């Protein structure tokens, strides 16, 4: 990856790359998958910048943005037999961290019987963003392996899956002093 | 509603349940509608947290949160003739509300010429970012009409159409100063 | 354009209207495009508000933002033989400007090895919002070129192409003291 002069022109015909060169309509599947996945990196920065969360989350955060771009060069590159250099893939290593997490952050926190109106601190409201935005990613991706069964992994889509788990947790322990709750009706 | 263990990983197929525990692809139009809700609820939810609105409009935003919940629930619990239980369903009386919210809010201001440039406090600037995200759940809504022209209500579309038009009335509200405004290619 | 009473009710069946005034689902491609438009416009807006960009920055964005109405004008006006008024309409013009700030703004930054995690100052990672954003508007203009090859523009297109590249560019100048880089598998 080197990012030089930025604009190329080369997409002006509404064409782009994949990780391999071959190119695809900017409407593809598997492009509108790993632009999610940018736009949920995006997300989680606004919540780093403007949430200013402890050293532990965002030293979670900070690995999260990292396996979004593990999750995007996976989504960008076809799944070949026999490929001349081993790609970055997702493994389900990357989903039991996430999952190691959420036992961790869960532990301390009561069971609801309602779901969570978004709101509190900055963070937490911009973990939700981010978790909704995460969830727009996960039903790209899920979009993507219907296009490419073979062509386009799953575990991309399942670290997605879990991750908006993670970020709903994180953005309780973000409001300390509790969730605003729905009231079905009400 | 029982938020416990939050991961689940029944949705680790690409599939997911509606409210009636019937299985969808995680890209069906009824799905995607009421994950737009939830996305519109986080917008909102950054609004009151980072935009720190006074009691008045902190009241009426905690309100259509709640709203959006009951739209939700009415998005994800397919219509069904004689159900066994009254569902949750949104009812002209919500739409009522959101009019009788844009005229009174509506009253106090000048007539537009042109478009709003947003930006200025941050509230509005926030409740701009929040109108956009209802726009676009409002299209997902009609999409699911199209799709379950019997099965889905048209009720939380007109909700959500009716909502964006409020958050532009507030986003002026929150920037008593006045707005920048489009010049036509200038 | 006059924006009065905001609510008229006339989009409560599911279509609106273009410039012309010819009626539209609202799932076409052509709202869509422009409505996406509006989103990254408010996702600038919050850049703006929230992020404090100095002067030089503040009046590159307010022009964008006008420039982006301008695209929504040219998307939401079909193009015909010989129309009766000129209609507003992106030109290369548009991009050329759009390309001496890319040139002028990254003359002073070294080039990168690898991709930025959002995050760092507030501007930085809202302008990073604003840029994936702008990605998905790109997108969804090309999906109204492809639906429509002769009533709707590539420039719109185009423009939003160079603009995420300003974007990213603007996103660095706005952590000086330089950004977190992925490191892949790491
Ligand atoms: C897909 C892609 C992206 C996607 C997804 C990328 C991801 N990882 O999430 C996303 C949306 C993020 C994207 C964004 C951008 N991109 Co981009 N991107 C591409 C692209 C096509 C692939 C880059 C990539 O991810 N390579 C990673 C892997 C797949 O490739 P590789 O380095 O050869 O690695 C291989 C092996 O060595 C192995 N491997 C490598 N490391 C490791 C580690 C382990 C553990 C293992 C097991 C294997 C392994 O795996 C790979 C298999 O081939 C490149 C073009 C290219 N071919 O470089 C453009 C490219 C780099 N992007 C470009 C640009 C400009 C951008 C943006 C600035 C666009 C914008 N305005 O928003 C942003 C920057 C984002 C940011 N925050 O920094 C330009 C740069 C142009 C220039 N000269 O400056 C390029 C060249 C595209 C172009 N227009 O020509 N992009
Ligand atoms: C659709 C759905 C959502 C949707 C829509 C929900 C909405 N209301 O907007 C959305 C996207 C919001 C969502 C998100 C989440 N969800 Co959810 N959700 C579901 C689901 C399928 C239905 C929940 C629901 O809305 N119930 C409301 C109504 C429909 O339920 P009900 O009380 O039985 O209603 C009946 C009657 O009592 C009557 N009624 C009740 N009250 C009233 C009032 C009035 C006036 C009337 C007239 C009638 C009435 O109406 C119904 C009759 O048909 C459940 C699974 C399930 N089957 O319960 C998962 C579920 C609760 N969700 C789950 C989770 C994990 C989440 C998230 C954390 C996911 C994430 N990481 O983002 C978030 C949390 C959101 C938040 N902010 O708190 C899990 C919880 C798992 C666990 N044990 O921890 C479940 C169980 C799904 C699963 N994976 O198995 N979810
Ligand atoms: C498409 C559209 C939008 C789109 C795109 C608009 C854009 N420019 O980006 C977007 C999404 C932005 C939108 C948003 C909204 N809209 Co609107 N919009 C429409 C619409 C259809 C066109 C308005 C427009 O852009 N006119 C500009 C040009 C295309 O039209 P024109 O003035 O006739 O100009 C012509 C010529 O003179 C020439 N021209 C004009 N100037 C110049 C300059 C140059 C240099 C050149 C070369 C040519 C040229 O070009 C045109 C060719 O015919 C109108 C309905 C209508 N038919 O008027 C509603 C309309 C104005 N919208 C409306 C509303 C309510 C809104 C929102 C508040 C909706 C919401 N709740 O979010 C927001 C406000 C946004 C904001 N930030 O201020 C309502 C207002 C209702 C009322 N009485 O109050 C209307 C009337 C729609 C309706 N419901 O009936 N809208
Ligand atoms: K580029
Ligand atoms: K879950
Ligand atoms: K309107
Ligand atoms: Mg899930
Ligand atoms: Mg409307
Ligand atoms: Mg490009």
């Amino acid at each position: 990856v080197h990012l030089t002069r930025i604009y190329t022109r080369t997409g002006d015909d509404g064409t782009t790359g994949l990780s391999d060169m071959s190119r695809v309509a900017k409407t593809d599947a598997r492009l509108v998958a790993y632009a999610d996945c940018d736009e949920a990196n995006a997300a989680i920065g606004a919540a780093l910048a403007l949430g200013h969360p402890d050293t532990q989350i965002t030293d979670v955060l900070r690995q999260i943005q990292n396996d979004l771009f593990d999750a995007g060069a996976d989504l960008s590159t076809p799944i070949v037999e026999n490929p001349k250099h081993p790609p970055l893939r997702i493994a389900q290593s990357y989903i039991d961290r996430l999952e190691g997490w959420c036992d961790a952050y869960n532990a301390g926190l009561p069971a609801l019987k309602s779901f969570v109106l978004p709101g509190g601190s900055p963070l937490s409201a911009l973990l939700h963003v981010a978790r909704t935005v995460v969830r727009r990613a996960e039903r790209s991706a899920w979009a993507a392996v219907d296009a490419h069964p073979e062509g386009v992994s799953v575990l991309p889509a399942k670290y997605l899956n879990r991750l908006s788990d993670l970020l709903f947790i994180l953005s309780r322990v973000a409001n300390p002093d509790g969730d605003v709750l729905w009231r079905p009706g009400g």
